[PDB]
């Protein structure tokens, strides 16, 4: 048996299903747009979630048309339900590293926003630093291109120190994540929240958007909220779920 191929029957029989984690505003309200997630649905596993095949599907090769197959699926799903996003809606994905390596993830994004009225919706790419630091002539016109495009970069696993914030300076980065790991020790850990603020003050400095992730409670909501984090996902707002669910839910976010 070979891995390799089994990820390649599986992308060939449309496995891959994205799936839909909703954006809600830190001062609550209507979402304001989803992460999406790369799901795979097995006949026989059931449904297997991205950490367990990604790090072996970058490995093997195939996480760019993974991707690409994503971010159709995507266009096919969302594209024609334009009148249930407000203009404005955040689409994002998380791009692989190779991803960055080549100029056709402007092709990609180019497709995908062609899917909808112009302006209308937001495509975001999440990142870590390590693209940022490990970067060549191809990164600095790839981020160049994507930039004209209107698609925002967002970044994690990164420093907040002067040498952090060169790179974030010279790609114009847009957005930084707040990983779950500091969301779930606010009011636990006096560290925790010294470090939760030494993103919001980076992001000042800077004028970027915050994602916090795993927002769980009205706590850590209320937490975030009060230090202006512009964006929550966790249970709170919503599990990922799959498009018949999301179109429900905004079908509902419509009326009202």
């Amino acid at each position: 048996a070979s891995p390799s191929s089994e990820l390649r029957r599986a992308l060939e029989a449309n496995e891959f299903i994205p799936y839909y984690q909703p954006l809600s505003p830190g001062q609550g309200g209507r979402w304001i747009g989803v992460e999406v997630l790369m799901r795979w649905r097995h006949p026989r596993e059931g449904l297997i979630r991205p950490d367990l095949f990604i790090p072996f599907a970058e490995r093997s090769g195939l996480i760019v048309p993974m991707t690409r197959a994503l971010m159709r699926q995507v266009a096919e799903d969302l594209g024609g339900h334009a009148g249930k996003l407000e203009p404005g809606f955040h689409i994002g994905f998380n791009i692989s590293a190779t991803h960055c390596h080549e100029l056709a993830l402007v092709d990609d994004c180019r497709e995908l926003l062609a899917a909808f009225p112009p302006g209308h919706i937001t495509l975001v790419l999440e990142l870590t630093e390590r693209e940022l630091i490990e970067s060549s002539e191809v990164t600095d016109r790839l981020f160049d291109e994507l930039h004209a495009l209107g698609v925002k970069i967002a970044i994690d696993d990164f420093g907040t120190g002067h040498s952090s914030l060169a790179y974030l300076r010279k790609f114009q980065v847009d957005c930084l994540k707040i990983d779950q790991s500091f969301v779930a020790r606010i009011g636990i850990d006096t560290l925790s929240g010294h470090i939760l603020d030494s993103i919001v003050e980076l992001s000042a400095k800077l004028d970027l958007d915050i994602v916090a992730e795993g927002v769980e409670t009205p706590e850590q909501r209320d937490y975030l909220a009060a230090r202006g984090v512009d964006y929550l996902q966790g249970y709170l707002i919503g599990r990922p779920m799959p498009l018949e669910s999301l179109l429900s839910s905004l079908t509902v976010q419509e009326g009202q």
